[PDB]
């Protein structure tokens, strides 16, 4: 089941952010991150290509305990939960970013994405 390499897009990749903005408040319901509040989550943008490539030498170290680390940087966005309620309304603050990240591969696809590194 690739249902959590599909997971992952459906939570961690949008290809081109249309603006960057508390705005997070969107495209967390539009993907289902809000019941309850997802309290920190985190978009890639770019090319799917390149984001898939974190899975060899050719964009990834290993990294931790088995996760990669991407050795080229990815237009980002960061969502964090504000107000601390878990419950919708869920109001968000973004975070542009643009930095290399940590995934998790398996049979070469991602299928997690280790949010501590956006958590700062």
């Amino acid at each position: 089941d690739n249902s959590r390499y599909t997971h992952f897009l459906t939570q961690h990749y949008d290809a081109k952010p249309q603006g960057r903005d508390d705005r997070c408040e969107n495209i967390m319901r539009r993907r289902g991150l809000t019941s309850p509040c997802k309290d920190i989550n985190t978009f890639i943008h770019g090319n799917k290509r390149s984001i898939k490539a974190i899975c060899e030498n050719k964009n990834g170290n290993p990294h931790r305990e088995n996760l990669r680390i991407s050795k080229s940087s990815f237009q980002v966005t960061t969502c964090k939960l504000h107000g601390g309620s878990p419950w919708p309304p869920c109001q968000y603050r973004a975070t542009a970013g643009f930095r290399n990240v940590v995934v998790a591969c398996e049979n070469g696809l991602p299928v997690h994405l280790d949010q501590s590194i956006f958590r700062r």
